[PDB]
């Protein structure tokens, strides 16, 4: 009478018609759900993600080390959706953001919605104001830890301290959520740890999708300082399989190296190849050196543009 197999569909099945698709999956399984997504800036990331990007409409966790590449992203993810005639919100509680490097990402500043919340309580708030207004396609809100609810930043005394910060971003999110699925605004939280920083508990259980951002090399290509190696790790991912990984190298004033990624992603998935030490591409001489290669692929666009085609052909390509 019993057929695993079978059986398990059955279950599965209602498993996510009761708690919603991705509630349970397969890590092998290869997804063909095309959702909206915003281009990571991170080619490998993208298909690490399985969705070539972020996913539209919900909440996306960016946690980890200082410098180690967070911001980046999610810049650069502002400058995909704006693209693609998208607008973006900056909910700031830093103060850090550098719009001159955000330019560098491309990222059309003039036109990025900017806030200072006074308290926690406040940002959250008004974020949630601009999303529900449908016209964002993503919200980035800078330090999950900056978060300090009001009762705590106005002078209150060390009495009905509680953790107040985790419910204020528990709270928060649970009606924020809904109605960014309904906006479809994706929802960037960057949380730098230093509870993932009191708040990062709530988030833990509301994000689609969590990054594990870590800063990894430090760009030498010879013996100077370049730029900075990065390592994301999809822990969380409802909208595809986790635990996959990426890595991509930020150069110091520009963001992810596109030539970079290709190098990189050309190679494991064959393409190009590295006799040792020499790098070559379909018998063209690139280079000794993933940069004097990332060089050649920057000056020679011609090359590059058919092979991130190539790769992107492998991989992925137009759906449905
Ligand atoms: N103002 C800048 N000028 C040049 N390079 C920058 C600048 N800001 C960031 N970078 C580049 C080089 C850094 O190694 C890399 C990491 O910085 P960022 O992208 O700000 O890291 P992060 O996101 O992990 O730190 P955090 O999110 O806690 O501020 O980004």
């Amino acid at each position: 009478a019993p057929d695993r197999e079978k059986a398990l569909e059955l279950a599965m099945a209602q498993i996510d018609k009761n708690f919603g698709k991705g509630s349970v999956m397969r890590l092998g399984e290869e997804v063909r759900q095309p959702i909206s997504v915003i281009p990571t800036g991170s080619i490998s990331l993208d298909v690490a993600l399985g969705i070539g990007g972020l996913p539209r409409g919900r909440v996306i966790e960016i946690y980890g080390p200082e410098s180690s590449g967070k911001t980046t992203v999610a810049l650069h993810a502002v400058a995909n959706a704006q693209a693609a005639g998208g607008i973006a919100a900056f909910i700031d509680a830093e103060h850090a953001l550098d719009p001159e490097y955000a330019k560098k990402l491309g990222v059309d500043t003039d036109s990025l919605l900017v806030s200072q919340p006074d308290t926690g309580e406040q940002a959250l708030e008004i974020a949630d104001m601009l999303v529900r207004s449908g016209a964002l396609d993503i919200i980035v809100i800078d330090s999950v830890a900056a978060l300090v609810p009001r009762a705590e930043i106005e002078g209150e005394m060390g009495d009905s301290h509680v953790g107040l910060q985790a419910r204020l971003m528990s709270q928060a999110l649970r009606k924020m959520t809904g109605a960014l699925n309904n906006s479809g605004t994706t929802a960037i939280f960057i949380n730098a740890l230093r509870e993932t920083t009191t708040g990062g508990k709530a988030l833990k259980f509301y994000a689609s999708v969590r990054l594990d951002v870590r800063r990894i090399e430090t760009l030498k290509d010879g013996t100077d300082a370049v730029g900075n190696r990065t390592r994301v790790k999809v822990v969380k991912n409802k909208v595809s399989p986790p635990f996959k990984q990426a890595e991509f190298d930020i150069l110091y004033g520009q963001g992810i190296s596109r030539e970079g990624s290709l190098i990189d992603m050309g190679v494991e998935h064959g393409f190009i190849r590295k006799s040792g030490s020499w790098f070559t591409y379909e018998g063209e001489q690139l280079g000794q050196g993933k940069e004097n290669a990332r060089k050649f692929l920057l000056e020679n666009t011609d090359v590059a543009n058919e092979i991130e085609k190539k790769i992107k052909e492998k991989l992925g390509i137009g759906a449905v």
